[PDB]
């Protein structure tokens, strides 16, 4: 991934988001309901000191569960690191703050097109697919407005 | 689907094919290993009287199984009908016979990009994605050359 948002103002991504589309390098990352990177973003919560808290839902043990994970800031504004067994980065590729936000996670690679409202934003999906053609994705999903209004996009 | 191959010569699609990419209208059609339209084409076998026999593999009961299904000809050369509880059509969208073949099945809709050899044919995938932008797909998968040489693309 060699797309990052120049001049990102992280405080301005705060609030409500919808995981409109997802893609990943390996089918197994997204294939099933309980696949490891089948995560549905609810809210982005920047800290005053510039970390990025992410509220999301994930299907685990036959149930739609709440998760809260902290992605810690780095020297680069558009790059955050999640504390785990593995060093994994969260990258903000692009955003206009008010409509769409493109982000990826890598260790191999998964990405999402986030939007502010439960609508199919063709313009944001164009920007997502453009970003992705530089990346070796083998699975891509997208949700309809009804699914976007349901826990775990059921 | 309002893309069919003009002047199709069905006898010339005979032989070996690889399911390089798949897409479908509903995630559930392709999501898991045993999803209903997760089928891997092995061979196309036109009959002398112009029907299209399809040899494929499908994951069923925790196993990669052989299937043979007959798609019967219609008045339209690029449209075939599979005998089931439901009337389902197989449509040949496009082919150059020697490299790629795009086909869909509808009742809602799933499509594949077939290629003759276990290679990622970027040119055929461009033609596949072009065909698909006219269609309401919500899941898309693609296979690497290693997976293409394995039973059920394992
Ligand atoms: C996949 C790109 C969008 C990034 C979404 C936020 C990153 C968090 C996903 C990592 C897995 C979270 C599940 C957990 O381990 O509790
Ligand atoms: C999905 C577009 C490619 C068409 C592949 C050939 C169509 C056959 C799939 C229908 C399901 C076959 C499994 C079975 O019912 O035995």
């Amino acid at each position: 991934v060699t797309q990052t948002m120049k001049g990102l103002d992280i405080q301005k991504v705060a609030g409500t988001w919808y995981s409109l589309a997802m893609a990943a390098s390996d089918i197994s990352l997204l294939d099933a309901q309980s696949a490891p990177l089948r995560v549905y973003v609810e809210e982005l919560k920047p800290t005053p000191e510039g970390d990025l808290e992410i509220l999301l839902q994930k299907w685990e043990n036959g149930e739609c569960a709440q998760k809260k994970i902290i992605a810690e800031k780095t020297k680069i504004p558009a790059v955050f690191k999640i504390d785990a067994l593995n060093e994994n980065k969260v990258l903000v590729l692009d955003t206009d703050y008010k409509k769409y936000l493109l982000l990826c996670m890598e260790n191999s690679l998964a990405c999402q097109c986030l939007v502010r409202t439960p609508e199919v934003d063709d313009e944001a999906l164009e920007k997502f697919d453009k970003a992705l053609k530089a990346l070796p994705m083998h699975i891509r999903l997208s949700f309809n407005p009804t699914q976007l209004e349901e826990q775990c996009h059921i």
